[PDB]
Order: C-alpha cells, then structure tokens, then sequence
C-alpha cells in the first residue's frame, strides 16, 4: 500500500502540449490537484525549477521510463504510485487531442485521474468514480465532483482535512 510520507507535495509542469494554450494546461492541472487538496491535508506547491515530487509532462511513444505510449487512442496517459524519482510522476500521451471541452480527451478529467495515482489510488469498482478504469467525459464539465468512493479512498491514506 504505497503512500506519501508527507502531506505537502511539490509539482512541476516540465513542458506543454501543442493542443492547448499554456494557461488551459495549468488550469487543468491546478483544478485537478485542488480536487484532492480539498478532501485531504494534502497541499501542493508549484516549482518552476529542479526536481519536484510530481513531474508532469507530455510525450509520444518512447519517452524515458518503462512504459511507452501507443500513439492515438488507448492508453491516454499514466502515473506512478508514491515514491522517489520516477514515482509520483504523471505523463500525458501527446498523441491524443487534449481539450478544455468535450471535443477530444479532457485534460482536466484525465489529469485528476492521474494525480489519483500519483497519490496512491488504484482503479475503483464504482462506475461513476473518478478512478474508474475506462475514460469517459460528462455533459456539464462544471457539474463534475469527486465521487463518494474517491473521497473514501484518498482519505484512507491521508485522512480528512
Ligand atoms: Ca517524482
Ligand atoms: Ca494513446
Ligand atoms: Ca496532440
Ligand atoms: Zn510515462
Ligand atoms: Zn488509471
């Protein structure tokens, strides 16, 4: 049961995708981190230089670690469980089309999902859970909220705020 031994994590957006403006990317990330920050003592802090606990980046096919990307479709991204170095990092396959709306793969939706892993959560059984295996969108992107199951999960590791 891997988990962070500290409630204050630091993140760094190594680079950006050509699909969205620099800002749409930062917002998706911040809104994704904030969903977990709200339901736990977890606190994130942005780093523009050096090594961060969660190294966020975009990439296609082979790109450093042990899990290459498969081009368009399928594995949209992935994250590593809590730990040192490569662990905790979140990588997004830039072979997909990251969108703020529902026209492609919603960056926020996936990012939130990935952070769930970087924090130590695996896939859930609940169909309407954020940590659900299969990626799907929603009609009102504004109506999204952490599913009950996700609350219980993230708190069993770090507890309530
Ligand atoms: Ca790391
Ligand atoms: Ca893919
Ligand atoms: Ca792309
Ligand atoms: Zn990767
Ligand atoms: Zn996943």
């Amino acid at each position: 049961i891997p988990k962070w031994r500290k409630t204050h994590l630091t993140y760094r957006i190594v680079n950006y995708t050509p699909d969205l403006p620099k800002d749409a990317v930062d917002s998706a990330v911040e809104k994704a981190l904030k969903v977990w920050e709200e339901v736990t003592p977890l606190t994130f802090s942005r780093l523009y230089e050096g090594e961060a606990d969660i190294m966020i980046s975009f990439a296609v096919r082979e790109h450093g670690d042990f899990y290459p990307f498969d081009g368009p479709g399928n594995v949209l991204a992935h994250a590593y469980a809590p730990g040192p170095g490569i662990n905790g990092d979140a990588h997004f396959d830039d072979d997909e089309q990251w969108t703020k709306d529902t026209t492609g793969t919603n960056l926020f939706l996936v990012a939130a999902h990935e952070i769930g892993h970087s924090l130590g959560l695996f896939h859930s059984a609940n169909t309407e859970a954020l940590m659900y295996p299969l990626y799907h969108s929603l009609t009102d992107l504004t109506r999204f909220r952490l599913s009950q199951d996700d609350i219980n999960g993230i708190q069993s590791l770090y507890g309530p705020p």
